[PDB]
């Protein structure tokens, strides 16, 4: 009957329980035509989940949520399956949303516009024979929010671009138009074309494989001396299925169709006292803007989580050339549309890097002599997804102080659209090549962060940097030098709607209230530093921000509830941005409580990207970082007991002479 | 005669040089007493530099730069030594200016005040017997600056400590009274002693070596498992001298006494192209101010750089612990007090690093089939100086994107003070250990920049993002997502006066203004991208501002001139910040033009540190980091001619299956 518990109730569906969900279902539906859209596991509550880890509780019942489309309906349906039972336990139909965009649906959108009559006419007026169809190629994007359809129908625009041969990169060949296509029906329903047309480029096309660059600079460059990176001895790290132990920390790796990589149960281990410190981090939702007004580009806004899914558009890393090292892959799971399980193999690499100096501090007096130096390793948890053009590497590492980073590689290809001959791209974009116009835009994350800072209860506050009120020559401030850090609790949720500000240099502490360094005296935390934090260059009330009412500020802190994941909603695709849902109902009124308390934490974060000719025709990775970091969690360095590579004390260099 | 020319005529002055110029000032001064404080080489003027690299101009003479004492004379005497002629040919006397402490000044202090009479006495009534004087230590400070002596005698303060066994780390026992010491007459002159005393702390030393780790948390971690770099076939940099060579770039490697590493007459090789970036990039000065009013804390706002210099507090690296991999060292040669060379050795090391992806795309369409990986190397030219408790490490790195990167990892062990048992340290400090006071203090740096960004005549720019001033609804921006880069070139010195602005995510250009890139018809540029810059804190007017003055924006620039290389002042200690030198010279009246000339770009960064128990008793490295980046520089990527790692295109894909 029913299929094996997992290991930990964390685990992601195995392809036994997303058959065994998509079984369920089909026969909850016996006689209506149904494809499935998303299969996913409903996460325990986290009141269940930590009862059942720590208290002896419950174990929490294995769910999956699915989301169908049945045809000839609108909208979608969406409920849980009961696992242990194969049972539906809960249902509705949602019929003015639109879901996630799954490869399939995808899949299917360049060949329905090369065979449409009206698109061919398009190619033909910009310059492409009828005959060549096999040449026009798309990226098939969700519409983001068209006014003309709402969620009406089930839409995309397919982004058209050219390639003289098959290997080409096609972004230096974009086409003037954007059809829209219904996405069920599989047919072209309109074409946005402009006032003014522009053919397709007559230049060559801009390369960069091996082949191209000879023909292009002469030769490639010999390739280098190796640098070779062995572990003869293995790794100090511990996988236990996804349950990871390293240098005192551990959690759970999970892995979805929308997140991708789920950080779960974090804890670290002070000499045995395992500490929390967080429930669950993970990003929650990105969003792109253009900065182009010009139309139809107004709808080039991704939210590639929620429209397409981190884990749907996850690569398969391979060893040596994604991930180098000593490496340890997980897979991931999903369905396809008939509800069978469907594999990416090595989707998650983990593994242990060197990190340069971990500490060093030397005595003076006996010329260095006196020296201790520890060098510091770093545990890397990455995936790499590719959201057609662009390429977006994702590394959460651990660290040997206890901090945690999130870094960031943005690299792959820019949007292009086409410039004609005698076409000014800016002030909105860059001409990157001939004809080529880069437009604007930003790239912005949604961190989501379930904090358990040292147990349950716990409080956020922004920190800013402040000069003494008192002025120079004054008794309190004689020499005019005194500051201090001024912090702000944020009590209700209003109050935690903050940006970064430079003029304070702002860091933001996640802290436990009910506890206190019996040093200082503070609270233990957990400081965001952070500061790649755009402002939303979107007006207020644009289309933009009401999608995506999260990015409008650096931070937002709600109070917990259960299936508070996606803040731009749960179905994001042709969402106008008018309602309560996401973020918008979190937030509320703002007068919810959120002092000492079960909150969650989102960050808004990233870059704003004015493309040059250097990001052209491939573009060279571009960095983004966060850390949380432990102030006052510890009572000292927590680092000092790992060996150092070099140690000599005072004794022992006066001996040495 | 005269000592062999170096090389190259930026090469630093070989021992032999030193002793030449120094024998040559010896007899110059014969029948006086005289000490040398600095003999470092006179870099030649920059368009002798330029004129001698690529115009066959005249060799310019090998000069050596000297400071020294007198003694019974007031201040220092300062001059030239032509090297191929051993003569002085130029000379003068500052009778009112103290120079930078070198280690042979310092060296002396602890065992002035464990002798002096009135310093035993204060620590007798601070706890410690009149015999237990060996196990009173102090770190010689600067004074930097004391209303009460001006530059009338050259002084230094010591920050006395206790050690209960030599192996301790004294920071924990800080003592509550500072002796001001005549650094030329070896003599207490002056005890600061609070009107509240604190005796020494009665608790165990806070100690960080394995064997006191295992009597603190029973054991040492296992040793993990070894991760092992080897390059087998060797490095792809080339070293000719001080000449680099890796990746289309070339530099001179230079080292001295003050800046420590200096970079120079850097280029980039664009397919035979060799196209000037920089003329001259270092870090120029400091100053970690703190942030305790309470006297004489006010005292503590070292100017690292100008004071003691990063090239004289530099540590021997050594193979393995400091930087691993295959490595090519540099020594550095300094003189001391009777005019002989000294040799710190392996004072610079460079090496390669693997550093991830350069970048990546692969085509959905054939599920990534079609897919090119590049793996990047950077170099990486590095130093680390101890400043008396504290540790700086410096690594200037260059990447195969054409991007150049400064990172900075403080670490060593916080500044410490002496906290009662009921003495609150906030809000100006953190009790991190009892009876320990960590105050609060920033760490900023002045990166100078001399740029001839594609050649001579360079400008310097603001850029921030904007939105497009047109409002929501408007024919100019129907859904109100239009945003810009909005450009502020700077004219006069007056305008670049600028900071880091958070709202605007402002980034700043240096650029050719003569030129223009023939796809974006922007001018050639290098970005500097640099969010870790902090306000200062410290008040206007403040003793802080009046020494730092460049430390008030985080973006000066000025007109080039010979010799504007130090930002405080050729001779920093016990200058009050009153008078028209350094950079409030070279700014002037703010109206001298900067567009399109010889300009220097002079950039404040760095952190505000809030020290917490983490830090304690040995403090985690802490990074910062800025990068200048090629825009509108190239025409496209320009790393895509080297070999990737995998490469697959379509055609190839499709073969295989
Ligand atoms: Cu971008
Ligand atoms: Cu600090």
């Amino acid at each position: 009957a029913a299929p094996a518990r997992p290991a930990h109730p964390l685990d992601p569906l195995s392809t036994a329980e997303i058959k065994a969900a998509t079984n369920t279902v089909k026969s909850y539906f016996a006689g209506k035509k149904i494809s499935f859209n998303t299969v996913t596991l409903r996460e325990p509550a986290r009141k269940a989940y930590i009862q059942w880890k720590e208290q002896g509780g419950p174990l929490p019942p294995r769910l999956a949520y699915y989301v169908i489309l049945e045809a000839g309906k609108p909208g979608v349906k969406e409920g849980l399956v009961d696992l242990a039972s194969l049972s539906v336990i809960e249902t509705r139909a949602l019929e003015t949303v639109q879901p996630i965009l799954t490869v399939e649906d995808l899949c299917s959108t360049e060949e329905v516009i090369r065979n449409d009559p009206a698109v061919i006419e398009q190619c033909v007026l910009s310059g492409i024979p009828a005959n060549e169809m096999h040449k026009v190629y798309c990226d098939p994007w969700t519409i983001g929010y068209d006014e003309r359809w709402g969620t009406g129908k089930r839409l995309q625009q397919a982004l058209v671009y050219y390639r003289s041969d098959e290997d080409d990169s096609q972004y230096s060949h974009p086409l003037d138009f954007c059809p829209i296509v219904d996405t069920e029906e599989k047919k072209v329903i309109f074409i946005d074309i402009p006032n003014r047309r522009r053919k397709v480029s007559k230049h060559k096309h801009a390369n960069f494989y091996p082949k191209h660059m000879i023909e292009k600079v002469g030769a490639m460059r010999p390739e280098a001396p190796p640098i070779n990176v062995t572990q003869p001895e293995g790794v100090s790290f511990k996988m236990t299925g996804n349950v990871m132990e390293w240098s005192n920390f551990k959690f759970h790796i999970g892995f979805n169709y929308r997140e991708g990589i789920v950080l779960s149960d974090v804890s670290y281990n002070d000499h045995g006292n395992v500490r929390p410190i967080f429930h669950r981090i993970s990003l929650s939702e990105m969003i792109v803007p253009y900065g182009s007004p010009e139309f139809p580009h107004q709808r080039k806004h991704a939210l590639d989580i929620g429209e397409y899914g981190a884990g749907y558009m996850t690569n398969p890393l391979s060893l040596g050339c994604d991930c180098k090292g000593v490496i340890h892959y997980l897979d991931a799971h999903f369905s396809d549309r008939a509800g069978d399980p469907i594999t990416v193999k090595n989707a998650v690499c983990i593994h242990e890097e060197d990190d340069g100096l971990l500490f060093k501090h030397s005595d003076f007096r006996d010329n260095f002599a006196t020296s201790l130096v520890t060098r510091a390793t770093k545990l890397v948890v990455s995936q790499i997804f590719t959201a057609a053009n662009y390429e977006y590497c994702l590394y959460w590492v651990f660290m040997q102080d206890g901090a945690i980073r999130l870094d960031i590689r943005l690299t792959g290809i820019l949007n292009t659209y086409i410039l004609g001959d005698d076409e000014e791209a800016g002030p909105w974009g860059t001409r990157v090549y001939p004809n080529v116009n880069a437009h604007n835009h930003q790239h912005l994350f949604s961190l989501r962060i379930d904090p358990r800072i040292d147990g349950d209860g716990n409080s956020a506050a922004a920190c800013d940097a402040k000069s003494s009120p008192y002025p120079l020559g004054s008794p309190e401030n004689m020499y005019g030098n005194a500051f201090y850090s001024e912090k702000t609790t944020f009590k209700t949720v209003k109050d935690s709607l903050t940006n970064y500000e430079s003029a304070t240099g702002r860091s933001w502490d996640i802290f436990n209230p009910n506890k206190v360094n019996p040093y200082s005296g503070k609270p233990p935390s957990y400081k965001l530093v952070s500061t790649q934090c755009p402002p939303l260059l979107a007006k207020e009330g644009s289309l933009v921000a009401k999608r995506a009412p999260w990015a409008s500020h650096s931070v937002n802190v709600v109070p917990y509830k259960d299936n508070r994941l996606y803040p731009s909603g749960d179905h994001v695709p042709q969402w106008s941005g008018d309602g309560v849902r996401g973020m918008r109902e979190w937030i509320g009124d703002g007068s919810e409580n959120i002092d000492n308390t079960d909150i969650l934490f989102f960050h808004t974060f990233g870059i704003t990207h004015f493309p040059a000719p250097e990001d052209f025709p491939l573009m060279p990775a571009e960095p983004i970082t966060l850390m949380l970091r432990p102030r006052h969690f510890f009572t000292e360095n927590p680092g000092l007991d790992i060996q150092p590579s070099y140690a000599m004390t005072t004794s022992e260099a006066k001996r040495a002479v």
